[PDB]
């Protein structure tokens, strides 16, 4: 279990791994260890995080330098935040990734911003 594909729309691949192994830092099961272990691999340092909130078979949430950060699922992702992503943005995200499960990246204030491919 690897990260095979870091998918992002304004963000940089980096900025989105970062964020998203900030998340899942603690996380135990093999998927979040891998975005850890590619965040770790790649030499990259993940921002702080004072809390978090776990929802099992749902995914993670925590605050990320002043805004909250969701790693799961992508109705629960997108469910967590009132802005919501644009139809053109879903497309071409998704687009991108039909060319293994994906780990979505969303923050508050933003919607979906990356998606994290896992082989």
């Amino acid at each position: 279990p690897v990260v095979s594909g870091v998918a992002s729309l304004g963000y940089e691949e980096q900025e989105v791994l970062k964020m998203a192994a900030a998340v899942e830092k603690t996380a135990t099961h093999p998927i979040a260890k891998a975005i850890v272990n590619e965040a770790e691999s790649l030499n990259l340092k993940t921002p702080e995080t004072r809390g978090q909130l776990t929802e099992p078979g749902f995914g993670t949430l925590a605050e990320i330098d002043g805004r909250f950060v969701a790693v799961g699922s992508l109705e629960w992702v997108s469910d967590r935040f009132l802005k919501k992503n644009d139809s053109s943005d879903m497309v071409k995200l998704e687009s991108l990734l039909d060319h293994k499960t994906v780990v979505y990246v969303g923050r508050e204030g933003e919607g979906i911003i990356g998606a994290i491919a896992i082989s």
